[PDB]
């Protein structure tokens, strides 16, 4: 029993954080094989021309207490990519993986390319995601992991004045309508992951969590007119099909369950709880309430 | 900016995790130098667990009755003995990924990080609390038995806590690493409650030092109490007492944020009577306490 914000273990990718300096900007990287990934802000915009003026012994790597020697350079989108002469011998077995808004991923915070904390978080709707980070975070790594592969979906850059974080893949694609530069931008207006929602009432009920249940059903069409009206995301016959294996566990169908979803949001919890918490969780999609509920190992 | 449950990086401990196998029972030990700590209770059967003589159920035992694997190596028992609920088996290798640790006892309130395992195999991570009544609100399954708590100053791993059992109400009790239970519990499943469990008072003065840290004062008010009165008001929402030592414990953040300790009290004890008023607080409807004022520091400073 008991259900917990849970990240993955942090370990395979400890492994591959290291220090990159520029100039007077120190920031964290990602060490796999013989290259070092890092946000191209290190450099700092006319990225490829502040580039030029580069050379391999200006970008100075530090892995634990060791310098590595840098033997050349290039940019992939928003990410700079840094050629060591020594391949990591920690180096997972990995991914490059983009992510869709309402996944989750662990997040190994860093500074100094030193591991300080892990937490869980979800990509936001509105492509931000809700982390703790502070100056020296950039460059720290987001991540899932599936058997022993690491699949690397985020790199930290920035924090948007609302106090939220915004990032790239690790191909250097930001998620959402963001740039790496200092200028007016703003997160759009976010919307709840209802999927995730619906997980999160199917924890509940494997928990023994049940006095919002109800005898009502409801249609996928008047459920979507209810929660377009409390601003949670549309509910598709995809994510339907995606709870499928909750809803045989626990006897009660997805459309079931989006009737107490619908009187929450009509009603409120009115003083009660739901896992000990008097908000709607948003961020445990269907796989981590399965995997939680059934302890997968890594 | 931001502030999230965070837990210590696992790495130190996933490189200790194995697996400890005795008889039908399967659950996880912690390998340090030469040693595998694991609850006692690993030498228990069907019909062991209500009275166990754990004394009488070890001297039958031989150290190749116990099987210890580190991924896909066993490991040679060359020993054992039992410290209180903890048995300790000396194994032929010392193991290489031994991190600079301690043994620490913590105390309620303290938080800590969990690595939820599973046939010695780490599955996940997350952050809890000693709850008062000695208990902790764990997310655990069948076979987590001898999963560990820890934290992390620097380099040096404190090992605080190992799983031991889940009580009827779905919480969690367990020893330090030296095998003395926290709380009155025994490694029986005789009949055991955990007491009425109350809110960490320190820790919720902490959060909301957070809230301000980060920009967040709708809740302050213009009032003052005294350390009396304001435990007085607490003690009927079910808070922990507030001592001098918390009002001292409190004393940086007090002073980074310009709001005395008794004034944060007295906005505390207004939340109590008010509620949010369909306002949040870091993002949360219900007042957090498993963040102590030294997590709090560490998130928002460094
Ligand atoms: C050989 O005996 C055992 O292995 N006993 C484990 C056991 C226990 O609580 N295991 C579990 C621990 N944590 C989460 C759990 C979630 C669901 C189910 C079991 C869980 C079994 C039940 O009664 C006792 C009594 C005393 C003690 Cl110290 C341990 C236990
Ligand atoms: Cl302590």
């Amino acid at each position: 029993s008991g259900f917990r914000k849970m990240a993955f273990p942090s370990g395979k990718v400890e492994g591959c954080m290291v220090q990159v300096t520029c100039g007077t900007t120190t920031l964290n990287g990602l060490w796999l094989d013989d290259v070092v990934y890092c946000p191209r802000h290190v450099i700092c915009p006319n990225y490829e021309d502040l580039l030029i003026r580069k050379s391999n012994h200006n970008f100075l790597v530090q892995a634990g207490n060791v310098q590595l020697r840098v033997i050349g350079h290039s940019m992939q989108n928003c990410v700079l990519k840094l050629k060591v002469d020594t391949a990591n011998p920690k180096t997972p077995k990995y991914k490059f993986v983009r992510i869709q808004p309402g996944q989750t991923f662990s997040v190994l915070a860093c500074y100094n390319g030193s591991p300080s904390g892990v937490y869980q978080c979800a990509m936001r709707p509105n492509f931000t995601i809700k982390g703790s980070f502070l100056n020296g975070s950039c460059g720290s790594v987001g991540f899932n992991i599936d058997y022993d592969c690491v699949s690397f979906c985020y790199m930290h850059h920035m924090e948007l004045p609302t106090g939220v974080h915004a990032g790239t893949d690790l191909e250097g694609n930001f998620y959402g309508p963001f740039v790496d530069r200092q200028t007016a931008q703003a997160a759009g207006t976010d919307t709840t992951i209802t999927v995730n929602v619906l997980a999160w009432l199917y924890a509940a009920v494997i928990n023994g969590d049940r006095w919002f249940l109800n005898r009502f059903t409801t249609t996928l069409n008047d459920f979507n007119l209810v929660a377009m009206k409390y601003n949670y995301e549309p509910l598709t016959q995809d994510h339907v099909d995606i709870l499928g294996p909750l809803s045989a566990q626990t006897g009660i169908a997805v459309l079931d369950m989006c009737a107490s979803l619908k009187e929450l949001l009509q009603n409120g919890m009115n003083g009660r709880t739901i896992l000990g918490s008097a908000l709607l969780e948003d961020e445990f999609t269907p796989f981590d309430v399965v995997r939680q509920c059934s302890g997968v190992t890594f």
